[PDB]
Parts: C-alpha cells; structure tokens; sequence
C-alpha cells in the first residue's frame, strides 16, 4: 500500500512497544556482513521509536571458524562450548572488534550507546566428565545499573563476556545468557536474531505462533539447535518474559516487520498461566449460587433458581484454583443449530482483572465451536461493553433463536444483545 | 611512620580531590604487565574516595609490536602514526581485550565501570605530504552524556577510537584525545600515566613541579616523547584544566603517592593567568590614590598624603590590565638590614577575589627577598587574618624595628602587627 | 610501612564503609580536651570518605562535674540520671558551648553540618519509687528528615535533649539514645567512643570480638558503666544494627584504626541470627534425599543411595528452623588422621542466599577441628568458586587419601579438587 | 469583623508571601518571656503557609545583662559590642538555651526546623583604637546550602556565631547579620522584630511607609539604635531585599498583622530605583517623534504633528537614563479647572515591563495634583486596559471636558475613554 496506511499499520503496534523493554541475542555472523549496516539502522529506528533496547551477541561461530582453520576441532557439550584460555582470549579480541564495528555503522546511517560491568560469570564447571575450563554462565547481573541506563535513553550492549571474583572472565553463551538478562530486567519481550527463519513445523511449516507447551512438544522431533532456543525460549518466559521471537536476522527489515505488522515473519512464542476450567457438576451448585446471588440481587445478572441450576448444570463451566472456584459460565443451545448463547459469566470480585473473564468466554466459545455454532448472543443489562469489546457486535429481538426472543419479551429485562460470529 | 599519620597526611588532599574529575591518559604497556592488577587496584580506590575518572588508554605501542614481527615497520610524523585499514582493524582487537582484562582486574582485587561512543573522529588527513591514512583526531566529544555517567559515579573507560558519520573508525592518538576530553570536561587534573619517571631538567633532575612557560623552555632540548607530552599539557592547561600530571605508572602504587601527599614523585604543572605587575611610577599616584582613599577614609589603610605617595612611589607596585590598574602593595625597609613591611596593599572591589590580593603579597616577598629581607611585617586594622591565612605570625611592638615601633605607638592605630619569615 | 602499603590496606574498609550510616555515641568529655580538634579531623574524614554520620554527645559528666562544685550530688538510677528543671537548663547550656565548639575545630583544621529537631523525647518517668523528673527517653525520632539531611551528604549533629508536645524539654541518655537512632535508621554501625580501651574480660585481656552472646554473658561480671554498654549494644543489634563498636575517643586516632585495619584496637560486637544446625538422624534421611536427589539428577552432587544415607547418617549434619530442613552437610574421614571431606553439601534453592552455605561448612569445619582433622578437601564438579572464595585452593588426585584418590578416579566424575588448611 | 471577612483580607496577602523568602532578625529579649511561646506559634503559622523562613536572633542584651550583675562593664563602638573570650563563651551558652527553648516551644503549641554551619566569620579587627577582639562580622555565607534547607520545606534557626578557617568562633551583630544573610538569600522581605514600635518621625508619629531616602533622613535626627536599624535597612535594600520591616516583637500577634493587612502597625521601607523624569524641551522632540511615530502608524496612538510637539511641548515629560529617553507622557489641561487627560504615553519597546510606563503615570498624576485637577481622563484606543488596572475607570463621550468631547468626535477614532480619581 501507501506510506500513510502502512504508517497507520504500524501505529498500534508502536503504541504498544514504546517504553518497553527488549532484549536481542544476536548471532554473531550477522555481525560481519553487509548485515549489518543493515540491522544496527533497523536498531537505531527501534530506539528512536522509544523502546528500551538490550543487544547480547554470541561468538560462538567465530571462535569455530579460527579453530578450524587453526587445525583444532571445537567440543560442545550438553550443547555448550568448552573454552580454553587462548579461545577465550579472541573471544575479547572479537568482542572489541563487533562493538566497535556495530558503532560505527551505527553512527553512520546520534544514537546513545553503551557498555559496562553488567555481568559477573561463574565457570559452568564439569558436565558428564568433561570439564568446560572457560566456559561461564552469569552470576549476578547488575539489574540496577542496567535500568538506570535504559532509563537514560541509553541503548545497551553486552558482549559475551563476564567477570569473576577471582578476576577471570568467562565466554558465555549468547542464547541462555540473553534469556537471563530479559528474566532479570521482566523484559517485555526476547528477541533471538538467527540465521533461519523462524521454527518449523514436523513437515516444512514454519510455526508462526506457539504456546510454551506447542513450542515444547515440537522440541522432542527438532534440530538440536533450535532446540536449544525452545529450551532458553521457555525459560524466559516461565521467568516472567512476556514474549520470546525467533527472526532471521539475515533477512533484511526482519525485525521491523515481526514488531509493527500483525503478520511478523518469523515465531512467536507465550506462555498462558494455569486456569483450570472444567466443566461444571453437582457440587459447584453452591459455589457458583454463592457467587451469583449477589450479581442478581442487584439486577446484573439474570433471576435464577437452584432448580435451573441442578437440572442444567452440564452447560456450565467453572474456573478453579487449589479447589476453590472463582468463575462460571453458560453456554445455551436452541432449536438452530448455527446458535448459542454465552450466559451467566462471572468472577468473583476478588480474582476481577486478571484476565478469568477472557478465559472463561474463550472456553465457552470452544465448547460452542465444537458443536457446530457459528452465532454465540450474549444478553447483558450492565456489561455490554465488556462484549463489545472483544468482538461482539450489537444486535435485536429479531435476530435471537426463537425462543430466546420469546422468554427475552417475557423476562421484562430490556438487556442489550450482543452476538459474535465464530468460523472454521 | 604509622597508620594513623599516614591517614592524616593523606585527609588533605582526600578532601581536595572528592567530587573532582580525573582524565587518565594511560600507556597501552601498563595494560598487560603484572602492572595491570596493581593499578586497576589503585583506580578501584580512587573511586571509593569520590573522584570522578575518566580513563584513556593508548595502543601505539601494541601496533608496533606487532609491525616488528610483522616485518612491516611503523610510520610516525609530527609525531603521529599512519594507521592503515589492517592496523586499524588490530587496534580494535587490542581495545577489547585491554578493556576486558582491566575489567576483570578491576572486579577481583564492585565499581561500576562504563563505555560508549563518546567520541565522533575526523581523519587527521595529509601531513607534510604524508597521507594519515586512518589517524583521527577528535571531532565532537559527548561533554553531555560523559558527565551523565560520572553524575551516576560511574568511571568512564574510552579506547583510542573515534567514529565518523560516513560509519568509518579512527585511531585516536590517546596523548592529545586526553589532552582534548579533559578540556571538554574542564577537569580539575589532567594525569598522564608513562613509563617514566616524570620529566627531567637539561642535568638529570627530576623536575617536581613546573609553570607552563617552564615546561614549555625544557622542550627546546627534550626528546620527542617528552616534547609532546608538555605541548599536550600545555594545551590542556590553556584549555581550562587546572593541573597537569606525569607519572611512571609502573613504578607500584606511584598514582597514589602523587595525589595524597606534599611530595608527589612525578612532575605537576600548572599556568598561573597574565597579570603584568609593575614598579610603580609617578603617572600611577592619581590612580592609586583614588583607590586608597576610600579605605583611609574608612579606617582600614592608614592615613596618607599625595607627598609620601611623590617621594615614596618607588616602594610601590601596582597591577593593571588593559592600562586600568587594579591593585597596588608597598615595600618599606628600615635600618635594621633584614626586615622589611608590607603596606598599602589594596585591590579594586570589583576585582577582589580573583587572587589579585595573593598576587601581590608573592611580588612583595620576592622583592623583600632579593634585597635580603627576611622578615616581613604586615601592621593591619581591620585585615590580619587575611595574613594569619597566608604564613604571617602574630608579633608585638617590641619585635617591630625601632624605628616603626616608634611610629605604630603615635600614630594611634592598635592595629595588629604580624610577620612572616623569608628563607634563602 | 609505607604510606602505600597502608593507603592499600585501608582501601577494602574504605569500600565497605562508603555510602554507609554511623551513629557515634560520644563521651561529653571527649569534647573539651585536647582530644577535640583531633576528633573532629577524624571526623571530617570520615565525612571526605562517603560515610553518613550521625553524631551524638552525652553531659551526664559535665552535669555532675558541676553538681560537685556546687555542693549537690547527682543521683542515678537502673543506671540513669534525674534531672532537675536547674540540670536541664544547664545542659542545653553545655550542648550550645559543645556543638559550636566542635564546630569551630571541624572548620579549621569545608564540611557540611546539620542540626535540627529530630528528637521527640518523653519523661521516662518514675522508676522504683524514684521520680527521674527530667529525664526523658526518645518518643518518636524524625527518620525521613535525617536520611534526607544525610542524604545530602550533611553530617548530622545531636545534642541529648528530646522535646514534647507539652513543650518541655528531656535530658537523653546518650548510651541509648544513640542505640535507639541507630535501630531507627538501620544504621550498618554504632560506634561508643568512651574514655577506656573496649572492654576487658574476666583477666585483663581486651576484648576484640565478641558475639551478641559472649558480650552477654561478660556483663555478669561487669563494672556497671559497661554493664551498660553492653546492653545497649545489645538491643542495637537486635534491632538491626550490624556492628557495634566501642572505642577510646581520648587515644588519638583511634576511630581511624578501627575503621581502616584487619586489627581495630577497640570492641566490636555482633549478632549471629538463629541456625539450630544438629546432628542428622535416620529421620531426617527422606528430608535430605527429597533435596539431594534433584542436584544429582542434575550432575551437581554425585549419586548416591538411600542405603548410603542410611549407614553413613552419623557424618551428616542438617540445618533446620520450625522443624522443616532447609540444608545439610557431611564430613567424610580417612584413615590417614589430619584428613577430613566435606560433602553432600546443599541447601534449599529457596532458602539460598541467606549465608546457610556458609553456616554448614562452618559448622562442618568446627566438626573436623574438633577431631585433629587439619586438611579439608572439597570435591565439586559445578561449585568449585563458592569453595576457592572461602579459603578452599586447587589440589589434585595425588594430594587426596589414598582410597578417596581410589573412588575419585573410578567414580568417572573429573570434578575438581580443592583444599582448606584448619589450623590449631 | 467575622472569621470569613478576615480570613478574605488576608486572602491576597497570603498569595503574594507564598514560596517567598523571610530572614527575620530577633532581638534576643523576646526568647525568653512570655513573648516567646507567642512568637514560636506565629512563626510556625508563617510556616504552615508556605513561607522559607530564616531566623537570626541577637544577645548583646543577654550579654550585657550578665556584665551588670558581674561588676562589669560593656564597651560598644560605631554601636558594636567589645566581646572577650569569656563573654564569647557566654554567647554560645545563651544560643544553646535559646534554641532549645525556642524548638520546645516551637513543639507544642511538627514544624522542621534546621541549624548548621552557614556563616564563616571574622573579627571586625580594631575600630578607632579599640579592639573588637572576638566581635565578627560575616566573612562567607553558605548561600547554597541555606536554599537547599528552605527547599525542603525547613525553617532555617541562625545564632549569632560565625566560625573562621582558624578554627575560631566570632560574635556577630545580629542587625547587621540579618541584613547581610538577605541579600545573599536576595530574600523577597528583612524583618526586624525589635522591642519598639516602628521607627518614629521627628514629632511622636509611627513611621508606616518609607522609602530609603525618607528613612535616611530621619536618621539625622534619630536615637542612635534605631539609627544603626535604618542604615542595615538600607544597605539591605541596596543589596536586593525588596521590604524590610521593623515591628514589635513583644507585642502580641504583630508579626501576623504586618504581613497579612493593608494596615500593617510597625513602619515598613522600600527602595525606588534611580528613574530620572524631567519636563521635557525642544531638544527631546526628535526623540519624542520617533519614538511615537510607529505607534501613530499602527493606530495606537492618535495622529501628531511636530508643529503639535513644538508648540506643546510644555506639558510633556520625558524619563531618561545615560541620556537617552525611554518613555514619555502628556498631560492636558482644559477649560474646566478639575479636569486632566494624560495622553500619549510611551516606553521604548527594549525598556518595556520595568515600571516605566507605572512611573510616568505616577509622575502626570503628582503634576495634576499639583494644579488643581482632580479627574484625569484616559483616552485609549488598543491599551485602555492598561489604564483599568491601575485605578481608572470606564466613561463616556459625554463625561469629557466640553472640547475634548468636540475633538473626541471629530477626531473619528473611537477610543474608550477612562477616568481616575484623585484626591487631596
Ligand atoms: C451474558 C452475561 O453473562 S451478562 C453477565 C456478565 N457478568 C457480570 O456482569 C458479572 C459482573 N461482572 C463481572 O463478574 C466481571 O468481572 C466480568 C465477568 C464481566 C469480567 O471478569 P474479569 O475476570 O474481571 O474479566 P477480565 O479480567 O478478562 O477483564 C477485566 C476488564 O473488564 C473490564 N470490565 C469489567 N466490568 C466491566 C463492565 N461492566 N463494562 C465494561 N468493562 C468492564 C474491567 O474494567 C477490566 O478492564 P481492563 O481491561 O481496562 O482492566
Ligand atoms: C598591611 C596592609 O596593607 S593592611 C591593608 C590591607 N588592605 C585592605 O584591607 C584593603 C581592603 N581589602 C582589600 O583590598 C582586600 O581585597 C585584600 C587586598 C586584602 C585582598 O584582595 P583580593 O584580591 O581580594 O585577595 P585574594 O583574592 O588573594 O584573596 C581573597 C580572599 O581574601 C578574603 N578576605 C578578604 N578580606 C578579608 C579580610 N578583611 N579578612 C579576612 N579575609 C579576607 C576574602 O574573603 C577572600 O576569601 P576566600 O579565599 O575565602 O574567597
Ligand atoms: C563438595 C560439595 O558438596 S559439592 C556440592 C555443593 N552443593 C551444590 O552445588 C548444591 C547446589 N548449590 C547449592 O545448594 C548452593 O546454594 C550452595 C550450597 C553452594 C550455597 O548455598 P547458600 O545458602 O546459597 O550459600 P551462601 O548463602 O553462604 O552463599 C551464597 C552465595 O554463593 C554464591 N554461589 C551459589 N552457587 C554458586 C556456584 N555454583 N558457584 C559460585 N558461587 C555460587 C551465590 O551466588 C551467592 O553469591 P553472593 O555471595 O554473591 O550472593
Ligand atoms: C492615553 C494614552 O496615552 S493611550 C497610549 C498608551 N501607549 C501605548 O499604548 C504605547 C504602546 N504601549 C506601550 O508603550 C506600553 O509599554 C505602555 C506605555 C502602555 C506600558 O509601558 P511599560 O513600561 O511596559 O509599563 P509597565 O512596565 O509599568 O507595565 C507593563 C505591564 O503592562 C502590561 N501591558 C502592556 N501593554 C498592555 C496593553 N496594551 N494592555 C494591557 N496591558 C498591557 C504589560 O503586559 C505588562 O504586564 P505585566 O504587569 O503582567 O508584566
């Protein structure tokens, strides 16, 4: 299109990104290329959009390619690097040359830029008998200091590098160690540039968007490599990161299309939390009358009886936790097949805002996707607007099922009615 | 001695330097030896006494040492380096791996230590013909962003590199960058770290402090090496920045021994600002006059007449700028060959302050002590502590010669007599 | 030594004590002498150093030295002083000559000092028939205003005088008075400086350091102006304050050799928190298995079987709190006698990071000591650093007890070896 | 009247003292009566309504009134006080126990109030013979740390005690302190609050309103405490304090009276700038036209002609400085006698919103007054508003002397026409 629609394209999905936080592990072939001139100006944008930026690179592949043209082979192990002094020692020299080299490309073509002794590593020790000499993970970072700088405007740079107490440093891996970073800062959002694009499916499909359980099972069938991304990429959100994404860092403007098109081209992966909904029996009875007499006694929710409730508890979900329930929700079916109808959807007040809402109305709208309804009307007095707002569009008498028109004229509430429409 | 006379000998200069800024400019040698963990330590403790550092390290040295077993050998002209594309490459190596060993240095034996693109270069360009290939100089310094940092109390660490905005990368002589970051900054001290031991006179001393013109005649017959360092200094010092300093940062714990006692063991220098103080002559009475009246009038300066000034104008100095004279002090001998006595000592109001007054008092003792004055007093109303401050002792009639014991006792001021010793 | 060497040890206390809060209860006497402009010089350093100081002074000995002189005699009580209306008066004279006196000798021979009325007081009332009239305690101490004062970098300066909202005024107790600012503003250390040396034990001995405990059970026996003392240390450090510390004020630089060396020269009392650490039983085996197993199921502890756990449970030690474990430790013997092992050494990775690590191999040090075991040896795959930061160095197989070297070499892990020397 | 109309009254007094700036000088005989509890709570009032507050207090009175009951005899010179040692040590006695009892009663009946060590003194030296000994005078006001205290919101307590760099304590004369503290504060307002009322006229009447010059012409004729009051006015108002204000401190509830009436009750004294305004001539014409001629090509100012200036130039005045002019202004006198028009008034675009234009309406209106007139007419076509808020208000056409109303039509503009009222 045009530049003003794609302009307005990306608006929302800059509203969105501005002041957040996000933490790029970068590999560090892309360092090198004409890739580069290419991704420090698409990083340079990203920090004149005002997002907080944290940039960690790997070596990883450049320490490789000097040992083999050195005659040495390089061992991995548990998927990690074992790190001698002298690789160690060109991992410093490398460090310096990316650093300088990012900066002047990001100079030309002023954005502030900067570095310090964020990191202090701990050497990962023996695994399965072999000893990782040089190889580091972080042991404290200093989250403090890194905010202060990310508050001044400051994009941050991280070399693969941390320091000991007993004054060594240790090489660290880029991909677990840009996880531990995000965890620290409860960076809104891990962004992992590679070299391929995104993560594949079993035959060919690259996976677009993953839940953390998706993005594990795919794990047990897929390259060691990627592997490893799911298995860091999984940790950082258990540990609080809101969203991981795998780009090719390659594939020029990759990063400003993932974040300001709803499209994206490379994976996206999230974490929902547990949310137990199953479906309703007799002993909920009164819970969910517990919860739901007050909403009545106050005109919210529609009169009912416990006998209602005892003969039609089967169309009803509940949302638990350690026992204890704190939602419920209805779906009702009619003589037409295409309808339903989301009712008697609530939270207690206490457990509100925490997004039980939403699950307990993508729940219903599942259970009435598998049975064949493609019109889910919701009949609200007070809370229309909750409805409208995800995707509910207004509606009349004329539209319900026949006898929801009948008991609607009959009730006397003179609720609003709402349906969405629900496809394949 | 002890500990605790050490302690106290060192609280002096503690309370001068805190909150004070410090541009090191370091050899690139002392970043390897076992030099490096004994003055990362000794930075480390500058920074737990509130001194704000700014460090600068050069690369030279590495360059040529790596030309020798090269083959290649280095060109220098007015003393810089032609830095080609391969050399220029290597520098950014050598910045990386002295900045993580001094890091790692620094963390064991937690400071908070700082890097950015502080510095914009432009190419030094051509030379007497010689092209400096890849030699930059500093263009634009981030004065901002630099006292940002060290507002945070972090130390700034700068390799010898600079960016330009056409995205290239220039070797920065770390000698004059030094010399330029700290006239930026307007830091208190500018502090050369060198593999020698200060600077010496034409037969073998070791010159411990110096005025610029001072330094600036030693250079007619010094070696190169230290003919730049004084030309550095001395820019540096016309630039703003109050006192300049070279060490031999290898000789152990030298940074230490210098700032925080009397002593010192490198050499210091220092500009002292124009101030033409003359002999006075016969056009100078009105003037003097004018301003030395109010304060007789005041009771602050004896009484005087326009005939003593007449017969008497040759015991006074006066000091003028721009032809307007700002101040004048009186020499008066006696029979008694060994002392002498300040009077008449006054300057403009709206010029106090600026250290006019102590100006006057140092042109004074130097002309008592030509002379063979090693006595002086200073007989005041209203301004004896202006004297106690500044070496005199308080005395009595009786230590007055004879003659001006005779005329303190009927002149009738109880003024407060007071005299300091002049040694050879 | 020299200036160097002491300037170097003194930069590791310098580091601790910068940024951190000092309360020092003062003598009344120390103001007055001689030992005035000393004090304050020190002082004023510490002040150049980044230490906050609160500082506040008692009169009970200027009050009472004028009690004498004047034919009264003064009455203490549970230790405290009654104070008439006369009393009182006199010392808010004493406080006006001792502040501004202190004042003159801290500006000659520029620092920041601050005064204010952060003290409200209440009548401790009447004690064991005894009305102590106007002696007061602290009511209600202003903390946000001194952190703010403080917080400029000002030193704080107290009189012992509290005022009430009946608009009386309260003569303070300095001994707890200082103890109570200090437990306000969590201060890191309180410092009583006095007119003896520390405090003795039973025989003559100067007490260097001593637990919370010892310095307890010290007073039994104790003169009552230390009995004192003591329990006001005492309530200091249960109340959060992490070091108390009492010294000489009259033995010239004292304040600074405490502060600044490994050795001190005063008292210096601490609180250990409560670590029920006992001797392990065939009870605490699932306990220790649920712990241990997942960090062998990791390749952290090497494997091992209940069966071992179940004969081996004499060597191991746990530590608990409400029952529940949260670490364990084991000391392995040889038959070579100075031998001892440490092992199996864990703790909760919830209860991490409290210093339970530190406690078991204490613990466990003591256990070896107690047997003739002079060599402890440390055997860790991952862990290594935590063992060389607390006085363990590198070893190697042929350094272990034979069978050990035996067990090490079949066992197939390659972790590292470590060594701690225990002396007698 | 009620609580409301007073409440109203003080309404626009508040406005104007809120986050402004109060530097009360306090005779040391109202801390210590009852006069005491009564100025501690208006002065915690001043406080509550957002007013910075510095407080210096004197003690010659105290001092003296030690010296009678001693046998001794105190010497004043140019009306300052001889201290000696002794006397010096008395002073910071009475400061201790004025600032205690001030604070108690500050307390209770919870105010900030601060005290540090803002003042560096030294001895006035010798006076017409005489020794001042320990008698100071302010050397080096802390000016930054004393806004930084009144920043946070605290009231500022200052004795009278100066230290020097000696280590010395200096006495200082609080009328003259109090003076110089203000203008280094350039504080908005001095207040003296003495034992009198106000400064008296030659026969009996309370001096209400005074500018500088009036004030120092009674000082020719004035008791001579009251002469040394006038001369520490003025020097502060010629240092910047834009008010100083001398009341009684002993009668009740003045200091609230002075700031927040229209009345006041004490006498109050402020500085006109320098403002030379002359009855014009025909050299001022040129300058007149072009100051004028741009406004009359706006249509501001009504059409002239220079023949108009020639022949009118009599009734314009001119306000000049260095020479040149920068503003002017007409006054027209008409058949009937109690009429005036000031017309064509003007200040230099460069010298606008300095008072100007409110100096030379002042002067027309004394020039009226003093032949007769008693309305004087505005007529304004873009500024009447100007005219509005300075006393003048609306009219008509028909309200106009007889031929101005002729002119008024017939000159075609439609101005609005004002009038002010002025009185005997
Ligand atoms: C068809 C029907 O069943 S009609 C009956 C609907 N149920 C009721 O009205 C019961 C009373 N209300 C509730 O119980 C509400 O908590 C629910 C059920 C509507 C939503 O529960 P939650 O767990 O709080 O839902 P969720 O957390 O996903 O969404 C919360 C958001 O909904 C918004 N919301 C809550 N009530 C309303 C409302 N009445 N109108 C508009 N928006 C609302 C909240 O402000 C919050 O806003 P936010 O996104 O700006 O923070
Ligand atoms: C023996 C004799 O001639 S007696 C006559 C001495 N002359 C007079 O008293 C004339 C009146 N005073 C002056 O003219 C003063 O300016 C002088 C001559 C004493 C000093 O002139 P400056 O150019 O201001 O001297 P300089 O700048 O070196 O020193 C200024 C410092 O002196 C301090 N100083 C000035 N006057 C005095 C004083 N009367 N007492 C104590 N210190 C003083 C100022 O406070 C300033 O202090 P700082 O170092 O804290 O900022
Ligand atoms: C011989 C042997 O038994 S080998 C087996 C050692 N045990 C294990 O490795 C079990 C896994 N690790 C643990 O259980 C760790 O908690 C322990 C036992 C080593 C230490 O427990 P804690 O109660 O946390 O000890 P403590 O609180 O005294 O010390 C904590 C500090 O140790 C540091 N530390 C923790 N693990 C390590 C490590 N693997 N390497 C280096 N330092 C470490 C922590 O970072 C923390 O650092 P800090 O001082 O900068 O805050
Ligand atoms: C009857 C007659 O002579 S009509 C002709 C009046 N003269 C003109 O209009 C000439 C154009 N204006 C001027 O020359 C204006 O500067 C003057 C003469 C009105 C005032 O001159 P100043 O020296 O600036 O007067 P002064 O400094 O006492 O007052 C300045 C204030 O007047 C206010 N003021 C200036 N012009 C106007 C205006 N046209 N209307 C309302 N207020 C105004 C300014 O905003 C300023 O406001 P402040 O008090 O909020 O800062």
């Amino acid at each position: 299109d045009s530049f003003v629609a794609h302009f307005r394209e990306a608006a929302p999905y800059i509203r969105q990104m501005r002041g957040t936080t996000l933490v790029a592990g970068i590999d560090g072939r892309l360092l090198e290329g004409g890739t580069l001139n290419k991704l420090a100006a698409d990083i340079g944008l990203l920090s004149q959009l005002g997002i907080r930026l944290v940039l960690i690179h790997g070596a990883y592949h450049f320490l490789d390619r000097l040992a083999a043209a050195q005659g040495r082979t390089p061992h991995y192990c548990r998927g990690l690097r074992v790190t001698d002094e002298t690789s160690l020692g060109q991992a410093q020299q490398f460090a310096g040359t990316v650093r300088s080299r990012f900066e002047a490309a990001l100079c030309g073509s002023s954005v502030p830029l900067v570095s310090g002794n964020f990191l202090t590593a701990r050497p990962i020790g023996v695994i399965d008998g072999t000893d990782m000499e040089y190889a580091g993970v972080i042991r404290k970072t200093d989250t403090a200091a890194l905010r202060f700088q990310l508050d001044a405007g400051n994009i941050v740079w991280m070399p693969p590098l941390g320091h000991s107490y007993g004054g060594k440093t240790f090489n660290l891996d880029m991909v677990q160690a840009a996880a531990s970073v995000a965890v620290s800062l409860q960076a809104e959002k891990l962004v992992y540039l590679t070299l391929s694009d995104g993560i594949s499916r079993p035959d060919g499909t690259l996976a677009e968007t993953l839940s953390a359980q998706e993005a594990q099972s795919l794990a047990e069938h897929a390259a060691s490599e990627t592997r490893r991304l799911i298995s860091s990429a999984v940790a950082a959100l258990e540990g609080g990161v809101h969203r991981v994404q795998i780009l090719n860092g390659a594939a020029d403007g990759s990063l400003l299309q993932e974040l300001f098109t709803r499209n994206g081209i490379g994976t996206s992966i999230a974490k929902e939390a547990f949310v137990s909904i199953r479906q309703a029996h007799s002993g909920d009875i009164p819970h969910i009358a517990a919860l739901i007499r007050p909403l009545e006694e106050q005109g919210i929710l529609l009169h009912r009886s416990r006998e209602y409730l005892e003969n039609h508890i089967s169309e009803f979900s509940i949302l638990e936790h350690d026992g204890n329930l704190y939602g419920c929700a209805a779906l009702k079916t009619f003589a037409e097949a295409d309808c339903g109808e989301i009712a008697c959807l609530a939270v207690s007040p206490q457990a509100q805002d925490g997004g039980y809402g939403e699950r307990l109305l993508a729940h219903i709208i599942d259970k009435a996707r598998g049975i064949g309804i493609s019109r889910l009307f919701a009949l609200s007095t007070n809370t229309g607007e909750w409805f409208a707002e995800r995707g509910f569009q207004t509606a009349s008498e004329d539209e319900l099922p026949e006898t929801r028109r009948k008991d609607y004229r009959s009730n006397g509430r003179n609720s609003h009615i709402l349906v969405r429409r629900l496809h394949r």
